[PDB]
């Protein structure tokens, strides 16, 4: 089997970069790919750069070129969920767009016409993720993650989110628009981050100092995601 | 003669006429995009029915660029019209595309810009120039500067007083020309966006979109065509 995986910051896909043997880089519309294995497993780890569009069109990319069975989008997140504190994990059962609105024409609120109001992760790769989680012993929250093209910081950014997705557990960039090209190739994915900030008027700043807490720790957990979908 | 158009438009109306008029015809259906290969008036082109927003028009532009590798890319269909001058059915040629929806100033990029990318995405000046032409032979009214696009149908209020307050200069707002002018950056492809006017934004778009819809889509589906045989022929 072949795993994709996708983050969007150097940070963020550095370590997994650094571990990929037999490895090979495409550099291709402006994003990095590399082939390889991890562990033993066949992976294809995207660098896709920040934002839905710099994700869509390297999810499109991946699948279209390297055709991987499953897509697992890694990196960093602001948290929403209460029992979210810096260095931990969320891992999304569906994703949506926090930023979409054609609810003039009676769409839900973050739907895009002729996709479903939100995009629900693969069951089994939330299973294998939560079973990563109880055996390294991490704090995790299992739930809706939102995206748009913001980074949020408190004031009315983090309040419109509240209204909308009350229930949603932690806000980023990408992982909608991969799910949203994941759905239209009919192809499985996830999304496991850590939390690198709460969302707040003091995002900039933890954001700064804890990036680099959030993409280890993000990155173990697919390290170990990966070799659970492999060998069980 | 030896060159192939790409043209992209996001809904069904928006592309069914260039469709019906593409000669020996075919048809792609790819990661849920639709892409119609052919001849317009004896020159390859590539249409694809994008979907509509920016992930759904990235996705297909993506698709578009490394399946049938076209040399110049026109975004075709409707938009609401910002500047004072157009009317309904007007053309709108975009010099310019700036996502109004992107906001990365807590970490000092400019307004509208994603990390990675300049904060705006310049339109082929030989592109616009022949759109222009193309404008003065059919005698059409037009307004040529910055197209910006996001992920929400702008019906006045707030969402439309956000835009001209961020972006006093842009001339029209839609969802996808953006995200298209994005992925064309990234592959180094020239693009053009050469829509039409359908409603104004404001409160009345809702209702002004479903009745000029189609008036949009043929006054801006005769601008492609004048533009691809322009393009190929002069
Ligand atoms: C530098 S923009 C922030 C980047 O980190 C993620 N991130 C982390 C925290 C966070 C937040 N509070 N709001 C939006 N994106 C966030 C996003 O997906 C994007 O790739
Ligand atoms: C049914 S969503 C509107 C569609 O038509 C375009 N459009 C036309 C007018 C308009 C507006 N006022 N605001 C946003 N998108 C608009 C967009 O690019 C999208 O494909």
């Amino acid at each position: 089997m072949k795993i994709g995986i996708i983050g969007a910051m150097e940070e963020e896909v550095t370590l997994l970069r650094d571990k990929i043997e037999n490895r090979q880089t495409i550099s291709l519309g402006g994003c990095e790919i590399y082939t390889g294995q991890l562990n033993g497993t066949e992976v294809a780890l995207l660098k896709s750069g920040i934002g839905k569009v710099a994700a869509a069109l390297g999810a499109t990319l991946l699948l279209e070129h390297c055709k991987p069975d499953v897509i697992i989008n890694t990196g960093s997140a602001g948290g929403l969920a209460p029992t979210l504190k810096v260095g931990d994990i969320v891992v999304s059962d569906e994703a949506r767009y926090h930023d979409a609105d054609v609810t003039a024409f009676g769409y839900e609120y973050g739907q895009l016409p002729g996709c479903p109001a939100g995009f629900k992760a693969d069951d089994k790769l939330i299973a294998a993720a939560e079973a990563c989680i109880a055996e390294l012993n991490l704090n995790a929250v299992r739930g809706l993650i939102v995206s748009g093209d913001a980074f949020i910081n408190g004031s009315v950014g983090l309040a419109k989110i509240r209204h909308n997705f009350p229930q949603a557990i932690a806000v980023e960039m990408e992982a909608t628009a991969i799910a949203h090209v994941c759905h239209n190739f009919n192809v499985p994915f996830v999304v496991v981050r850590a939390i690198s900030d709460v969302a707040d008027q003091q995002s900039h700043l933890s954001f700064d100092e804890f990036l680099a807490v959030a993409a280890k720790q993000s990155s173990l957990m697919v390290e170990s995601l990966v070799q659970k979908l492999a060998h069980g």
